[PDB]
């Protein structure tokens, strides 16, 4: 298990970014974040975390991707 990197194919399949704040998307919505994400299995983890749809990998809890889907 490891960091995700946004250069990782699979990270740009999903437009991934490790900070929402830099995101420019027609479907992002300030305040959207993985910390707030269903897919963010452990919420309280502030900093990395697991993704359901990113086997393997932690990811940003302050990110974004376009599989970003409220809690
Ligand atoms: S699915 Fe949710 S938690 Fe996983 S990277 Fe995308 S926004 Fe973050």
């Amino acid at each position: 298990m490891e960091r995700l990197s946004e250069d990782d194919p699979a990270a740009q399949a999903l437009e991934y970014r490790h900070d929402a704040s830099s995101v420019q998307h027609p479907a992002y919505e300030e305040g959207q974040t993985c910390l707030n994400c269903l897919l963010y299995t452990d919420a309280s983890a502030q900093d990395w975390g697991p993704c359901s749809v990113f086997p393997g990998k932690l990811v940003s809890a302050n990110g974004w991707c376009t599989a970003w889907v409220a809690r």
